[PDB]
């Protein structure tokens, strides 16, 4: 209990639509990022208080369950960076917003096969 809210909403409601912009982007080796945009504004049904991202392997042997990471929504565009990922690989993730109200759908399942190499300076 720190901030409260207040926007014209005596009570949210959870979304009936997934993120926007939703696609990922291969940073390091190891990691991704995954950008995405508000969901609509009439769906955004009152502000949001963040947003699920599950990844997962997209091969055999993976742990299977979606790592679900919360985050918190700096503004209308969010973005986070899934680290601790495989080498060269296909990996599959999704977006959802989450709110107080309740969570809501996700978004077209996508993907993004990591780099082929490490990082580097230009």
């Amino acid at each position: 209990g720190s901030s409260g809210s207040s926007g014209i909403s005596t009570e949210e409601a959870a979304p009936d639509g997934p993120p926007m912009d939703v696609t990922l982007q291969p940073v390091t080796s190891q990691s991704i990022q995954v950008t995405w945009k508000a969901p609509k504004k009439e769906l955004q049904n009152g502000v949001i208080r963040g947003y699920q991202i599950g990844y997962r392997e997209n091969s055999p042997g993976s742990n299977g369950q979606y790592s679900i990471v919360e985050m918190k929504a700096t503004g209308d565009s969010e973005v986070y960076t899934l680290d601790n990922l495989k080498k060269f690989a296909q990996y599959g993730v999704v977006v959802q917003a989450f709110n107080r109200a309740g969570t809501g759908p996700s978004s077209s399942e996508i993907n993004a096969t990591t780099l082929e190499s490490g990082p580097s300076s230009g």
